[PDB]
Formats: structure tokens, sequence, C-alpha cells
């Protein structure tokens, strides 16, 4: 469709997972979509396959210099940005009793500082004409999970940055919305490959008939929420969390 | 244009404001749409204009017996329900110091008991095959507004009912999502006629150039959120609040 | 002690459970305490036991006329009220699929309308001289529990009334603080008598060693939070929820 | 008067502000109290004046080595820890459009990594016999403030760490509560010196009668909430936010 034909997006962490599903949905609605990631050869092979409305750029999301260059190159090739999906992140475990400080520092650098830079530069790119900035978070930003303490904190920080960015945009008169999305588990090829032998997909995905307690969801399901926020039809929403956890709250009790 | 062709919806409060725009949007996407309204003459008038895939029904939204009849009639004419939009509600003023108990009791009857009955009977209609229940709430369910204390409370209760319904559906294996939408003000012909004489729409609508502090929004902008939640693409979301307040939190300070 | 010597309190539903523990703690710090409830002979016998600084009054908390009389009486006997504890309430079960509307209606009347009236009356009593208003709520106002859907909604409504009252007080320049307390289960003799053969206090109370998953707490523990809010030391708090659930969120997953 | 006689506390940021007021309240109830602060000239002088139950220690709160040494030194001198107040923090301004990445990194290091280390080491100190960990946050963890974007994120992260720590303690059967406190502004010589000519205590401090719009509070009023959480009477509360903003939500609108 040509629904989003005038949209120009950047999706960070866009060569796999939810990121890649987002890239595919946006392209499928006629947007132009840059995606950034760290494995350049693979990213370029992917951009070749996705076609000329897509672009790959190498990107260290924790570097301000990389972000400046990426923003400039994307917009030179594809036009003025009006969708930014801050999806790059990493998941590392560690509980409060024994988790490693060095892992927490890494989570903050990659998950939280990336969103700061991306929103800072996204506001500059979009302030004249407007747009939508979408920050990937997690259910764990509000729902504590023992073994992901630092990750939870990194994503709670992301949701605070989201509200700060959204409020600045409103107070300054920029037609920019900033919102966060909070999924539960995401059934990616990496998750599947990390499962113990003998554990199958049906054992981990939520299903109302087969696995009501399941915690994992297909990435395309999450990507649909990104597509909604990227579209003009969501524009009244700013400074909010969109929860993508299928009523986990109250389960298990 | 026939994106929602297999959807069968009931929209309460469907003849004005957000409800009216929901009926239009759903019909525009090819759904079949029944609606009711507290203003019954206004509803019958609208049905005569909207065509064969629409139907108006008389409905006391606080009556269990009338809901039973409505759910049966709608499904007899249009098929198995899979979208329910609990939008009927009333706004009455009253602060905690001087507000009237009788207004609060009426707010609870009409705003809160209606959602209880509609969700209960919506689960009965949808548990075999699935669907989406959308409860209209308000920013005021979480953001206190001095003159609308009882209304706020009625809508906070609606949000609690939303979570309980969503949880029961998950625990029972029903493919039913239940979510609430929390708008700020809704600009309508009633709002305009209500303004002091000489006040124009630009004085009450949020606008980033003209009125950054504005609290009112076009009803179609809310209806788009309802459309998303009615669509299959939003299915990972259940038990959640979608906020439609355009970053009001932090304004004014 | 004499620590709360000059406090004059009214505690509704004060003849048993958390309410009775509140009464005892307040009296123990030297306050004057009126307590209201529905069984006159029992309540009077309790007042005899508690002594001269206590007063029992029979009270239909859903009636304004009855409240007007109670407030006058209490104040005629004990002096200017500066602490109001809206503790009266009822717990009735019912899930969204099969719960009875008539039960939900009763929950709203008794749990939610009572707080509305109490808050109105309390503002009237305290607007010139100042004080604290403390509204009992529940963990279930925010944590859905499938068999207490209506109760949850009633208590979510109480929390919204709390915020509205607090905001009015601030805006109007009244030195009145209004807050809510949200306990998990309350272990009382009636709870015990309602448990199946074999389920003992030790099996339902939380204990870090014996019962980590337990959901019930002694009433005095909750009553401590009421005492804090009744004291001048808590004065910075208003419009807030005090959660008394001992880190339930995240358990069971 | 010796109500907290068996308590042994460590208070970071204890030479000024809320921390100092916390040290003094805990000492006044009979506890033993170690404190640290970046102003060692003022800190050591204070410990001298405060007596044998107080101790000052040098402490880089971002250093896992320093924490290990402080924890050991404090417990050698004063006995097993059972109260930890993570109060050390820095306020650096910066909005999302132009705030410095470097300042955000420093905010996370000092405000968020300190709480990580402090809670991890606090759990090790208290797991055998129990205690209370109190993390200082801010209203800004949930209420966006344009000029303090990074600070807000640092404190939202602190609240997430609070929940993770509290949940671990509950799941592992440790009698440790972990909670956060969220004040609005805190009036100190720092802010008052920061203030322009003629802008006095009375101009910025909230006063329920004379300055309803005021956002600044005396540190002792926040310290009272820490004292309550340090005390055994608060023990039902864990994993929670204690909001100390005096009904700011809804003001200004």
């Amino acid at each position: 469709t040509n629904r989003l034909q005038g949209k120009v997006a950047l999706v960070t962490g866009g060569a796999s997972g939810v990121g890649l599903e987002v890239v595919k949905l946006l392209l499928g609605e006629g947007a132009k979509v840059a995606f950034s990631d760290i494995n350049e050869a693979a990213g370029q092979q992917l951009a070749a396959e996705l076609g000329e409305r897509s672009m790959f750029v190498r990107h260290d999301v924790s570097s301000e210099a990389d972000w400046t260059l990426v923003m400039a190159a994307v917009q030179r090739r594809l036009g003025t940005l009006n969708v930014l999906v801050n999806n790059a992140g990493i998941l590392l475990p560690g509980d409060m009793e024994t988790g490693r400080l060095e892992d927490f520092s890494r989570l903050l650098k990659i998950n939280t500082e990336s969103v700061f830079i991306g929103c800072q530069q996204g506001i500059a790119a979009m302030k004249e004409t407007g747009g939508s900035i979408i920050n990937m978070a997690s259910v764990s930003s509000w729902l504590p999970i023992e073994q992901y303490a630092g990750y939870s904190a990194s994503k709670a920080a992301v949701s605070a940055l989201t509200r700060a960015a959204a409020l600045s945009c409103r107070k300054q008169g920029y037609a920019i919305r900033v919102n966060s999305i909070h999924p539960d588990g995401i059934y990616t090829p990496m998750m599947q490959a990390s499962l113990p032998k003998g554990v199958s997909k049906e054992m981990v995905l939520h299903d109302p008939k087969l696995n009501r307690a399941g915690r994992a969801y297909m990435p395309e399901r999450i990507a649909q929420l990104v597509l909604f926020l990227a579209s003009d039809e969501s524009s009244v929403m700013s400074g909010s969390e969109l929860h993508a956890d299928n009523s986990i709250l109250g389960m298990g009790l």
C-alpha cells in the first residue's frame, strides 16, 4: 500500500527481531526506511534484498558522532526524517544479589544512552515539520523480574526519557509525538536458538488453548504497534506507554 | 476498504462525538456496526443515513435485561459479535467539597455499571470465537480534575473492570482482548455551542502553533485508537490503558 | 503515650479488623477516637472497654443525614475533628463473566459512595483548622484479581476520590492531606472462619521463612500506616497511594 | 526516646539536606548512624559534633570497592547493618534537545549505579537478620520536568532497582524491605543560594495557606518518611513508591 508513502523512517537494531519486522511493515506501507545495525556485511545484503526504498547504515547507537552521521546520511538519501524507532538494545541477566555492576553499566550505555541521543537528534531532525519517535521498552520497566534487574532499570529510564522528550516537544510547539512500547517476551530466532533442547516453540509462546501462561509473542505482533505509532492515525498519543503484554498482570497469583 | 469486512461491532453512545466517529470509521473499513445512544431520536436519524450494514437499537445501558435483548437482536441481524465499544457515558460536574451525591450515583450507574454489564455480556458473546472489547475512559481516571471528581472515579472504576475482564479472558483461554482508552477533551458541536459567546474552536483545541495548552481534540483522533484496538493488528494488547492525552502530564508546571 | 494527645479522630467500620486496630493504636498515642459501625450493642461494649477517650456511634456510612449527625455528635463530645479514617467497606465476590450486577451495585454504594460522603464531610469539618483524611483501599485497586472484579473497581474509584479531594484541598488552600492505603489480604477471625478445614493462620499469613507466597497480613500492620498518616510527621504526603502489599508485584511468575 | 536503639544505619549524602536531617532523626531515636558525603570537611565536623553513635566515612558511591570498605568499616564499629538510606545523588540539568550526553552518563553513574551497588551490598549485610533499604528518588521519576530529563531517568531507574531488590528479598525469604521516596523540591542553602534576589524561603516553600503553588519542602519533612520506613512499624511496605509531592498532580491545569 501507499499508506505511509511520505514517511521516512530510521529503525535502529533493524537487521533482526522486532526491528526487522518493523522495517518490513513500514516498507510494505510504502515508507522509505533506513535501518541501522552493527554487522555491515549482513546489513548490506539485507538492504539489497529489501530494495531501493530501504537503506542500511552501520551504527554504534551509543556514539553521538555515529548518530550525527547516520541522521545526515539517511536524510540525504531518503529525505526529511519523520519516524524514528529506537529499537537497538541488549538483554543481559543479573539479579540484585549477584548481578555484575559491569553488566548494568553496559545495559545503561547501550539501552538508555542510545535513546537519549536518538531522541535528542530526532527532535532536531523533526522539529520543523513533525514526526513520531518510538522507544522500545519492556514490560519489565514496571513489572520486576528477578534476573533482569538492570535491564528493567535501563528500560524504566527509557520510559522517563520518552516522557521528557514528549513534554519538551509539546511545550516548544513541535508536532512530534514520543511514546514507548512495552512487550513481554519476543520469540525471535535468537530466543528459539537459546532454548534448552527439548523445549519447543509451543512450550514458550502464549496461546489461549495450549499455553495460557506463556510469556513470548511473535515479533510481528509487536511491530504492528510500532506501525500504528508511526502512522498519522495515532497522533493524539504522546508521552505514553503502550503495553504489549497480553494481560500478564494478575497472572500466576 | 474492506479491511474489517468480517467484523461485527456494537458501539454504545454511537450517535455523537467519539462514538459517532467510531461508527463511521468502522463502517468505512467494511464492518457491520450496530450502535445505541442515550439520545435515542438522534440515533434513529443517523441509522437512516448510514445504510444496510448499520443498525440502531434502543438501549438502557444500565439495564441487564435490555443488554440481553440488544446483544441478541444485533447478532440476529448482523452475525456473531467480535467488537464491543463501551462508549456510552455522561459527564456531570461536582467537586469534592460541594458536588452532589446524587450526581455521583448517576455517574456510577451510567458510566460504570454499563461497562460491567457490557463486558459480562460481551464475554458471553465472544468467548467461543474471540474479539475485542474497548472501554472508553478518560485522562481524568488518573489525572485529577477538581470539578469532575465523581466522573474521574467512575472512569477509574472502568479501568479496573477492564483489567479484571482481560485477566479472566486470559485465564479462561478466551481470545478476547479488553482495553481502555483515556482521552482528554473532545471537541464537538455541543462543546462549541457550550462555549461563552465569541469563543472559537481555536481557543479550546490543542494546536502546536496557536494553543499549546489546549485540552480539546477532534473526536476522529480518538476514534482511530478504537479502530486500532478493534483490528486484529492490535491483538497482543490486553488489560491496558491507551492514553490519548498528547503529553498533558507535566504541562502547566 | 501522649504523642497524639490533640488529635480527634473518627474511624468508620471501627469495631473490628483494621478499623479496630486503628482505634487501639490512636488511643494508645493519646488521641480521642470516635469509631462507628453497624452493631450498636457490641460497639457500646467495645467503647466501655476502650474507655472515656473513645466513643461509639451507630452509623450508616451511605447516608448524608447520618453523617451530619455523627460529625456533630462526635465533635460535641470529643472536640474539633482533625483525623478521618474512611475504613468502612464490604468485600463481596464476583468475576466479570458470572458476577452479579446487584452485588456490584452494593459494592459501589457501600465502598465508594461512603468515601465520597466522608470526604465531603471531612473537608467541611477541617477546612479552617486542618487535618488528615485517610481512605482505605486495596491492592486490588491496581492489581486485578479475577473473583473480586467489582470490589477492585470500587476501590479504584476510592483512589480517584482521594486524588480529587487532595487536589481540591491544595487548590483551595486548606491544610488538609488526603491519602489512600492499599493492603493485600487482612487476616482476621472472620477470614480464618471462612477458610477450609485445615488451612491455618500459618498457611495464609505471609512469613519470610514459613510462607513466602502468603497474601495475608495482621491488621495491626496496616493500622500502623494509618497511624503514620494521622500524625503530623507525615504532613508532606497528599494525593497518594500507600501500598501495603509487601512486594506482591512480580510474584507468581 | 530509644525507639530505634537496636538500629544501625548508613546514610549516603548525609552531610546536608535530607541526608543530614535523616541522620539527626535516626540519632534522636537512639540508633547508631554512619554517614558519608562528598563534603568531608563538613561531614567530619558533623560527626564530631553528633557524638559517639555517629561516624563519618569517605565514600565514592559509584565505586564497588569503596562500598565494600565502607560496609565493612561501618559494621566493625557500629554492628550489623539494618537500615540503609541511599540518598547520595546529583542534580545536573539538561533538557532532551540540548542536554549533554556526558552529564546524563554522570547522572546514571552517581544516581543509579550507586543504588545498584548499595542495594546489592545491603542485601548481603542484612539477609541473615533483616532490615530496611530506602532509596531516594524524586517526583520527577514519574512527572516529567523539561530541564531535568536525565535526572528523571536516573530516578526512574532507581525505582525499578527498588522493585527488583524488594522482589528478590521476598522470593529468597529475606526480611528486608526496599522502598523508594519521591519528593518534590528540597529547600537547602544550595537552592536558596541558587535563588535570585528577594526570592526567600517563603517564596519557594509550599505553604498550605500562604503559598499553595510552592514546590519546595524542608528536608526534615522528607526525612520523616525515611524514619517511618526505617522503623519496624512500616514493615508491610516493600517494593513501593512513597510519594512526597503533596498533591502536585493536577496543579497548574
